[PDB]
Parts: structure tokens; C-alpha cells; sequence
């Protein structure tokens, strides 16, 4: 189904770089459970107006499923299928002991009051409430949905799961008041830094430090990750860009005050001191490490042949494509792909639930620490398997993904071959 | 959905004669909730295959969801949920407790064997769980599913649940040796008899002894409406049929012998001393009353206006299309719309129910007579409304049934108009 | 606990005529369990707003708990554990398996809005969810709540406890769309009537035909009394009143019309066919049989003296007070005490329950024909009491109370004498 | 309510000194849930009798509501009322995940034999069930309860809830058999030793190390602190104190060696090794630390002027009044507040919880190291505080733990302002 249509196919590729059953893969390409719902809000007006939710839970054979509910106009099944699908494998490759879920609600958020975003949020756990359990199914934050509505969401599940068991625990991105975990907002910054760190590594670079990148996009991600490259690592951030341009300046920008910049005029564009230029400019420069971090499809057909970065680290979502991959790869250009490069988020989002299973707390050293154990192992992984084999990161993240997926679908025996 | 929009149709025009709020309309259209999953069977030959099934709760502000499972490779979602908000209606006219709910399995059962259609049985129940209950949704065998196959489900539930709830009460259709209950098979033609019977008073027949009746279609319901009618009414049976066609015999057919010669030879046709005649022509002949009880669309635009029965009992589902209605209306015929007239099923299944749940089982007296009861109290709650408002049965049947639905609602607080 | 002291006073007096140990006695005097919860409430101005509830369990020996909740300014929990402590009496009284419980929400109704006064009937359910079951604890409406509200509060039960139990049992006093009971609006005055007509019965009457009643309230219960002494009894019904006044005629009134002049005018008085007296008169009016139908305290040893009729059925809660009772009983008049009295109602309600959790529902004959052959029951196995002991009937009502509840509690061990 | 008013009196205070709505107030003043049984209890004469028990959950925003038991003969809901809101800022101010609950049973122990102890325990727990649960609320010993009775109140939850959710978990406090945790003993003692040690660094002291303190108790709280205090920072311990007086010695006591004494004789006083003084005079000795660690009320307006302290670590619940409290703020006094100072009890109890749920014991030492932390971390919240607003700690403490409360019950959406 489209963009479900195109998860199988990355599976059928996968699939030719490893050994796998056809009963695994047929397997594979359903989800297990998929939920659809009415639910209806009581509007401001005093009328009742219902909207259409969704929970789908692809695969739980490695643990309980995980993933993020999108609050969205055009949200459709498909879709929400299609990411269930990369849940699955994102979890895999960072070994996580959980499967891939997902959720939407097809509406425009921005016609809602607080009042009756809150009506929808109590809504939808009222109407889901039998298929997940915080060993079960952890939901978590994504486009347009927050910590407040996962902390309404929250408080409606302890109110009709009665506190018998951890409620803390059904779903992830809270609040801090209420089970939330140190490091969310960083998280995938953070968690993209130790992978683009092991990459200089194996690349042999001699440190980091001097090294020099340039970040597409200046959200959180962009913007934590051009704070962090350059107070930690000690990389020159050159370039920086937004939708509505970037900007450029080879003795190195400064993060917060690229950000307050943003923050009076609405665009990176024009910062004092520093040339202005368009995207597709920023995606040539000569810099050491690209990271890509708002849309997809910028890397391709067309400019795939003038990148000039040495490592590009996805931490966008498909901003890389299938031909571009081919091309890159050729060129000796090492990618960091994107459903390992941008793990740092469920990875976090994942000891949040420890923390609220288990009663006990981190400091945000401690879950640094963690994050980083857990990325260089992922990225070892899959850098394995890349070399050994000789093939693209990414084909060697769905190796890694798929093959854990697999075997603990043989061991249950949901397929026996 | 083509089929489910056939539906939305039905709805609003039920809605042009009576006054119901938008909010409920759209309420109404939308089934409240879907559970898709895939069912993975261990072949005979040793492997997995994977299957996909559903179960649709259309509605149930005034009861736990009632209705079947089948079994079809052509089946689809749009059908299922068109057949949910069906029984929706159905079970509202009939006055039944109940909602309206359906499921369905994509699959051919030929290609099946036993072993392995109880493992697909087993596995739907092991799959839909935590979305069923004696009290919140009782399915019931449909296309190729039989007693057989609700057996194995209940056992797979009692497993599951632990008989920590009255178990034989999930669902209906079994087997007397676990809590079936008597009158199953009779239920459909039985329920028919009491509104054919009902029908003949308001219409002003003197007794029933001795009128004719054609019936078309000679499978369960279609042998035991002859043999009750005859048998218990003394009505004289003329002519039935079957897909290979009709036979004519003025002096009235018994319904015993008929059914040992369609056995013997396949067809009730050439019965002895019986006239060969078409189908088509069956419905045309002069009988004080018609019953179509085999497929559906068999009186239209083209022969409604050969009809010549007084009454049109609809045993089938769905045999009289909308402008066949209108003109038969207008020949002042009077139908029992299928849904109506086929209920005693589905009237029967709530009877299974009570006794699972009560631990009290009932004789076919009992049975019977609280059949009668219950048809007998629909027949009229259609029919006045009908003369009242001076509408066709089929739209006063609506009437009754979404009016119901409706107020449960408002009652509920699920909509606020 | 004024009011709670009356109780403990009441239970020492029963203990006069029956032996019973301290150690019950004193188990009897507090209620098993108390639950008292905040509710908040989001108002309409979007604020949130806290009221005071609770549940009282008084009394469970017997089988699952059973009583109204009330919605009133000046609630206190005092009161509630009264009214707790009485419906243990009454459902012994009338055998049902049942203890006593009762609740109330210190709130003035009056200035809520439906959508507040929905909001804060879901939110008791949701504060004392734990405590209550189909086979726990079952409410009912009371002062200033009714079916809109129980089915507001079954609605929220269902939705939390997930369909899994037989929901519609969890309240009574439900709407018809969902579950409730035939005979609900008579149920009071209908199970009066039964009793009056004992009573006759054990004076030696002759016929109730043609004997003379006068009623006091003319609301529901005084109304359809009326309605049933004379159209089912043939009694004359000579007078009735209302808080603004009474209205008398010798040759009977016709219930139905006094009550449209009623519904027009506001008051029974004026009522052309008839001449005005005060509720003093009336109460003095010489009848066969007096039923004070409104408040309490009417009769005291002020007016006791003057009372002439030899039948007073107390229909109202409390309309005699103790000074006058002894006056009464010295005279020869034979009461009906309230408790035994009005228990139709409690009884019906009984009947709803059975309805709702075996799931076949009854006729307002079947309802009618049971209620009969209950209320006769328990009008004897009070009234053999009080003549073989020579007792007043209220005090044999306690004892046949006291000590089915007491036997069922030395039964369970929960008291060893 | 005097003590329960006293509670409204402390949260209208903090609000002098932060922002919070009107709504959040008046939740805040109200318990959330309230139970009171009456539980039976079979007398070694055979005989029932009935005692009067309450659980009082005052807030769960944070979490779990967590609060000990008392058994004793003026137990009163006001007070369980009272000191379940102080649960409730005591766990806030130590940031842990829970709430503040409280329990009581108005019995005098000494009256009891141990089998009726026992009998007593499992029945508050039969009566209690359905509102406790380790993810709900979670009790602790208290006035005249212990590990033993800890341990039987576990032991009948575990039967009641068939071992299906971590028993241990239920209740804290209990026996090293069963889950106990170490460092339990010496909890209150040691987390206020932590707070000693940073109130003299931040009073810019040197070491502590050859300080003196003195100490009015000399129970598990004044001994243990009087232990640590000495042999784990060098401080010279010169004078302790008992309910029938103190001794005193500049050159230290050794802490052991008067408990010994004392438990010979009965009380520390006359103590070979020392010479006699009052308690009166205790508290006005010349110190570098005052702990008042008995009882409450001994610094009052009366001698609050003649405190020679430069830190009164406030061991003890209450022992300062706010007269006082004003006096020692002016003379530039550092009082560490009892809900602080004595904190590390609650939070030893937290860390039982922990391991119990997550089935891994802790060493003394992780025990000690963890504790550390948590309360340097709750002194600095409230030391910056105070400092910065130049207010009492007290009030300060206050301040801290409120809003906390308050913005847990924000996002829950449980006031909307």
C-alpha cells in the first residue's frame, strides 16, 4: 500500500543479503494486530464528533511493542502500518527486548481546543485500553502529539487499569512530574554523536575535534546536534541550514546564538557574520561530516554525485535514497543510516519504562552513559556485517534487524523454518 | 465499500422518516471498533501459513455485540463490516439486549483439512481474545463455519479464560453435548411460520388451512418452511424449487417426500407427478403466499409486476430489490423484509445464550413458544408503524430498529442529540 | 450521627422482643465499610471544581448491597450511614439477597448543567470503582438523581470495567434502552397496594370494593396509588392532597383527572369536581384506609387521637412518630410500617438486577405476579409476628428483619453467638 | 480537623510564597480517597469484637500513596487525615515517584495478645484489599506496629492476591526473612547526618570534626544519631537526653556504652561517666548542633530566645514552634525542618519497595550511597530556596514540596489551572 508497499520491499532486499524462510518473510510482511476505532469527543459546542483511530502492533516476538501516536489530517492505515514495520526493525537493530508498534488519530489538531485535545487523548485510550499494557504496548509522542497529551493519556490508563499495575509504565515521553526520564529532549542528538564518533573512528581519523560539519535543518535534533559536535566534540559547525535557508561561515558557527537568531527571525537566514545559502548548496560543501536532520529525499539521482562529506549521518528519516545509497557507497562515502543514526530517541524512550517498571530514577550522566553503550554496540553491529559482507550500512541494519526478528519468531516456534 | 456503502444508504433513508441528529448519523456509519490480525496455522505439511481475519463491533450502546464468523476467500473488511451494522439492525428490531457484530477469515476451506481448520478455529479465538466475552461480543457460525468450528472456539476460550467465566457463553451455534440449545436448526423457517402466520391476520385471512404457498429455495429453511406450513398450518404446498429448478403440484407437495428425492437424485426436480417448471416461473404463480428462501435479487424491476402472491415473506436475505419494492407496494402486496422475517435465528442464538449463562436449558416447548412470542411482538411493532406512517414494511423496519439504537445512545451520553 | 443515632436506637429495641447477642448487636450498629472520595469536576467555565462522595456498605451478610444515591446540598455522611443501615432492614424484610448500602454527593444539582451533572456521575463511578460489582454493590437513584443519571454512571462502569462483566447489572432504576425493568414508575404504590389488600384480608373486610381511602402526596406514588385502589380495587378514592392542599369528594375522585388538573393548575386544590380541605382534614377524614404518601411525621401524639381510619399504610418514609404509634396501636389500627410498606420499589428493583444478569427480560405481568407474591409474603411473615406476640407491626417488622440478617452472620462466623 | 486544620494553615502559608490557583488549593485540602472498615476480630475468650480501622489516601499525582499504620487508642480519621497530607509533601520534598497516604485502627495493643495481634493485621488487610496494591499504596509500620506486624499484614495480601503481582511489594518495614531491606534500622539517624554534614558546609564550616552536639532523645533516632555522629564524623557528643533526663560531658559521650547504661537502669541519666542536667537544660547548652529527636513542642517562644545552636537539626516531629521558629530566624539559627531533616526513613522504605519489585537486594553500603544522595539533593532544593527568597527553611520546604504536587496534578489535567 504504498508506503506500506515499500516496507515489503525493503524486506525483499534484505532478504537477498541473508538466509530466511518464506514462511519467516510472509510472516513478517502482515502485523500481527492492528486495532481501528470511533471515537467520539464531546466538542466545546456541546455536540459529540467522532474521529478515526488506529493502533497497529506489527511484530512482538523480541518483547512488547513500541511506538510513537501521530495526530494528523491525512494520517491513513497504511502509513501507520508502514512505521509499525520500521519499529520493528529499529528496536532489532539497537537490540531492544521489544517489537514495533504505532498509532494515529486522523484529525487536524490545530482546530482543536486544549479541552478537547485532552477529550480525544482519554478518548483514545478508552478505546484501545484492551491491547496494550506496559508489558504489552508502550505508545510515545510523534507529529503533533507531546508529553501533555501523553501524560492525559497516561492518567486515563491508571484510571481504568485501578493502580494495579505500573502505569507509569504504558507509554513513554511524560513529563518529568510524572515518570518522565532525564535526556529526552537530546536524545537523538545525542545518540547520533556516539555513531558519528565510532565513524571517525573506523574512518581512522585522528579526533574530531577541528573536524568539520554542516547540519540540515535546525530543530532539536539539528540544533542540540550542532550544540553537542561542538562543546563536546570540539567539530566546527560551518554551515547550518533551515526551510528557509542556511548559512555559512568556515570559522565556525555558534549553536545557541544561530538559535536565538532563529528565535527573533524566524530563519538562520542572515545571521550576522555569516553568507547566506540555499539547501542545496549546503548539501555540496566540503565538510568532513553532512548530517542531515529535516526531510528526506534531499540525497539523490541528481546531487547524489556531488556530495562531499566523508561520513553522512542520517538523522532525518529517509533522507537518502535507493539510488543515491548506490552511489554513495561507491564513492567510499560511509553513511550512518537512519534508523540506526537516529535510534538515540526510542532508545531513551526505552529506559523511561525501566525507570517507571522498575520505581527507580537516572541522572542524566547515567542515561548518557547507558545511550552511549548502547549506540557504539549498535553501531559495531551493523558495522560488522557491512564489511564482512561488503554491502551498504543500510542493507547491513535490515541484516541485523531482520535476522534478530527472525530467530526469535523460530524459537517461539511462529514458524518453523 | 461498495456493500458497507450500501449500507450508509439504508441509514439515510430510514433517516428521511424520522427525525434523528447528524451527530448520531455519523455515529451510526462508523463501526466502533475493528480488530484485523493474522492467524498463523501449522500446515500438515509441517509449515506455517498465515491468514488473515476480523471481527467488527459495529454498535453497542444496547447490548454486547451478536453475530457470525465466516469462512470465504473472497471475504473482505467492507463486507464484514457491512454484515456488523446489519445485525445491528436486526437485533434492535427483534428487541434483542445485543449490538450488531460480525467476523470473517479469508480462507478456502476446501483446501483444508480438520486438523487443520481446528488450528485456524483455535488460532482466531487465540487471536481476538481480549476483545470477546459472554458479555461483551458472542459470534456464531456463518459461511462455512458450523457447530463443529464454535465448539473448537469455545475450548480454546475456556482454556484461556480458565472457567473463571461462564464459558459455554461466548458463543452460540454449538453442539447440544456443550450447551447448544434445542430449535437450532428449525429456528429460521419457525420464526418465518409466526410472521406468515401474523401476517395472514392483519390481512384478514380467515385461517391459513388450506392456502397455497410457492417457496423458492430448498435447503434448510427452505424444506423445513414447507414442511411447517403444511404440517402445522395445513397451508397446501404447491411448488418449490431448487437451483436446478421447480416442480408444480396444485394438490400440495410433501415436504418429506421431496426432500427424499432431491437426496436420491439432487433436485426436487422430476419429482413424481409433479410438473416441471422454472424458477422464474415459480415466482410467478398464483399463490396466496411467496417465499423466496434461496438467493437474493430474484424479484426485480422486471417481474415485480408479475407477482401475483399476496404475501412476500422474505426468507432470504436481501431477494426483493428497491424498485421491485416500490411496485409491489404500490400492487399492495405485503412483504416481511428478510431481516425481519429470517430473524428466528439469530432470536434462537440469544435463547443459546440465556441458558449458557443461567446453567438452565430450555425444551423445544419452551423454545418454541417463547419464539412465537418474541416474532409475533416484532411482526406488529413493524407493521404499525408501517400503517401509521403509511410506509413499505421493509422502511418502517428501519424505523423500529434505528430509533432504538438511537435512543440507547442518547440514554448512554454517546451522542448529545 | 443524630440520625445514625436513631438507628442504634431502633436495633435496641427490636432486641427487646428477640434474642440476639452483644456481639452482633454491636457488629450491627457500624457499617462494614465507608468510602468517602473527592470528585473534581470540570466545569463548564473550564475550571475544575471538587465535591465531597460517598458509598456505605452497611451490611453484606445477606448477599450484595443495595441502595440509592442522593444528590443534595446539605448531605452528610451521617445520614447516609442511616439510610445505609435502614435498606439492610428493608431488604431483609422482604427476604431479597441483598444487604444494605446507600450513597450521596454533597451537591445543589440545581446549579450544575447537564453536562456538569454528567461529568460529576461518571466521576463517582470512577473514584468507587473498586468497591463496587454486580455482585457486590448496586445503586439506584434517590433524591435528585434518576435514569438519566444511573445510565450515565452504567455507562462509565461498563467503559472501565471492559465489557467483561454483565454491566447492565451494575445500577438499577436504568432507562429501557438499556435494561431496565418494566413496572419501575408503580412499583411503590403497586406494591402498597398488595399489602393494603392483606391487610383487609386478616380485618376480616369483606371486599375492598366500595371502601373508601384517603391519600396523602399526590405525586408518582400518591397518584398511581389512587389509580390503583380504584381501578383495580374498586375503592373510593374521597380525598387526596398535596403541599398545597387537599381536595375531597364522597363519591371518589377520578386520579387521572385530578392529576391533569394537577399538572395545569399546580395543585389538586381547586379541582372543580371536588371541595377543598387542608392536609390536617384529611388526615383526620374518616376511611376505610388512610395512606400518608408525602412526608414524615404527620401523624403525631398531637393528631394521633384523631385519627379514624382502621388501616394506615405508610407509604411515605416515617409519616408516624413513635408517641403516635403507641396511641394507634391501644386503638385497634393496624399499620403497615413504611419499610415493609413501600418496598415494591426496592423489590422491582431486585427484579431489574435478575433481569440484567440472566439476560432475559420480563413482562409487566410477570413483574406484577412476582412483586404480588413477594409483597404477600412478607406482609405475613411480619404480621404472624406481631400477633403472636402482641406486638406493634413496626416492631415485628424489626424483628423478622433483625434476625434474618443476624442469622446470616452467625452462619458465615462472622460473630460466634 | 484541629489537626487536620492545622494542615490547611501549613498549605496557605506555602501559598503566600508561590503562585497556585484557588483550584489547585482546595484539591490539595482534601484527601482523594478515604476508607474506614469496621474488622471483626475473634477474642482469645472466643468471642467477636469488633474494632474501627481507616486507610486514608490524601494525594497519587507522583505516585503510589505511601504512610504508615498506627494502632492506638485515640486514633482519629483526623488525625490519619492529617498526617496522610504530610506523607504527601514529605515524599515531595525528596522527589520520590509517590504520594502520601496514612492508616489507623483505634485499638489499644497492650490489650491484645499476639494471636489476636495477629488476627487483628490479616483482618485490616481482608477489609482493605480492594484500594491497596504495590503500584497503589503501600503501608509501613508506625506507632505500636512492626516488622512482625508488617510481616503478617504481607502475608495475608499474598494470600488474598494468589502470589499473581510482587508481594514483597505491598508493604514496606518488613523482616529480613521477607524482604526486608538493610540499613532500615538506622535510616532516620543516617539521612539526618547527611543533612548535618551539608548544613555545615554551606554555614561555611570547616569539619565537623571536633564539633559538638547535643542530642534530647535517646531512642533508635537519638542513638543512632548520636553513633554516627560521633564515630562516623568526630563529632563530640556532649550531652543526651531521655524521658527522664540528661547527662553531660564536654569531652563527648561514647554513645554505645550509654546505651548500655541505660538499659540497665532505665535511663541515661546518672551515667557514671557524666553529670546530670535537665532537658530544659540540654536544650540551651552551648552547641555547635542541637537535635531534638524525643518529642514535639520543646522550643517554644518561651525559650526559643535562649538557644545557643547554630544548627537545630529537627529529629523529631514538631519539636520547634512557629513562634519559635520566627525568634530563631531573626537570631541567624539554620533549622533543617522535620519533614526533611527526618526524611531518611521514608526514603529507606522507598528503596525496600524497589527491591522488592524488582526482585534485587541491595548491599548496606549501596543502602548508605544512595541515601546520600537523595538527601543532599533534597537539602540544596530547599537551602536555595530559602536563601534566595530569604525565607524559613521550613517554608521553604513547603514551597518545594507543593509544587511538585501541583505540577504533577497540571499535567495529569487534574486542575486546569
Amino acid at each position: 500500500a504504498d508506503p506500506y508497499e515499500i516496507v515489503i520491499k525493503q524486506l525483499e532486499r534484505a532478504a537477498q543479503y541473508m538466509e530466511i524462510s518464506e514462511e519467516a518473510l510472509e510472516f513478517l510482511k502482515r502485523p500481527q494486530r492492528i486495532v481501528e476505532v470511533t471515537i467520539p469527543v464531546e466538542m466545546d459546542d456541546g455536540s459529540v464528533k467522532v474521529f478515526t483511530g488506529f493502533r497497529v502492533q506489527h511484530n512482538w516476538a523480541r518483547g512488547p511493542t513500541k511506538g510513537g501516536i501521530r495526530w494528523h489530517p491525512e494520517e491513513t492505515l497504511s502509513t501507520v502500518k508502514a512505521l509499525a514495520a520500521w519499529m520493528t526493525w529499529k528496536t532489532a537493530v539497537m537490540d531492544l527486548p521489544y517489537g514495533g508498534g504505532k498509532g494515529g488519530i486522523i484529525v487536524d489538531p490545530k482546530k482543536l481546543s486544549d479541552r478537547e485535545k485532552e477529550r480525544l487523548a482519554r478518548g483514545y485510550i478508552r478505546a484501545i485500553y484492551d491491547v496494550i499494557s506496559p508489558y504489552e504496548d508502550i505508545p510515545a509522542p510523534d507529529v503533533y502529539t507531546n508529553p501533555q497529551i501523553m501524560a492525559w493519556m497516561m492518567d486515563e490508563y491508571e484510571t481504568i487499569s485501578r493502580r494495579k499495575t505500573p502505569a507509569f509504565g504504558i507509554i513513554t515521553g511524560k513529563p518529568l512530574s510524572i515518570g518522565g526520564s532525564l535526556g529526552r529532549i537530546e536524545a537523538t542528538a545525542r545518540g547520533a554523536s556516539y555513531t558519528i564518533r565510532e565513524a571517525a573512528k573506523v574512518l581512522g581519523w585522528d579526533t574530531l575535534k577541528g573536524k568539520t560539519i554542516a547540519i540540515q535543518g535546525y530543530g532539536n535534533a539539528g540544533y542540540y546536534l550542532a550544540k553537542i559536535m561542538s562543546e563536546d566534540f570540539g567539530m566546527k559547525v560551518v554551515a547550518v541550514s533551515d526551510s528557509k535557508g542556511g548559512i555559512y561561515n568556515p570559522d565556525g558557527l555558534n549553536a545557541d546564538e544561530v538559535l536565538k537568531w532563529k528565535n527573533e527571525h524566524g530563519s538562520v537566514k542572515d545571521f550576522p557574520g555569516a553568507t547566506n545559502i540555499t539547501n542545496e548548496e549546503l548539501l555540496e560543501l566540503e565538510v568532513d561530516v553532512l548530517a542531515p536532520a529535516a526531510i528526506e529525499e534531499v540525497i539523490t539521482k541528481k546531487n547524489a554525485d556531488n556530495i562531499k562529506a566523508k561520513i553522512v549521518a542520517e538523522v532525518a528519516n529517509g533522507p537518502v535514497t535507493p539510488e543515491a545509497d548506490e552511489i554513495l557507497f561507491e564513492k567510499g562515502i560511509l553513511q550512518i543510516p537512519d534508523f540506526l543514526c537516529n535510534a538515540g530517541g526510542v532508545t531513551v524512550s526505552y529506559f523511561e519504562w525501566v525507570q517507571n517498571i522498575t520505581g527507580y530514577y537516572w541522572t542524566i550522566e547515567e542515561v548518557r552513559e547507558r545511550l552511549d553503550k548502547k549506540m557504539t554496540k549498535a553501531f559495531y553491529d551493523v558495522y560488522n556485517i557491512a564489511k564482512e559482507k561488503n554491502i551498504h550500512m543500510r542493507d547491513a541494519a535490515y541484516v541485523v534487524a531482520v535476522q534478530r526478528v527472525y530467530q526469535a519468531m523460530l524459537d517461539r516456534g511462529w514458524v518453523k523454518h
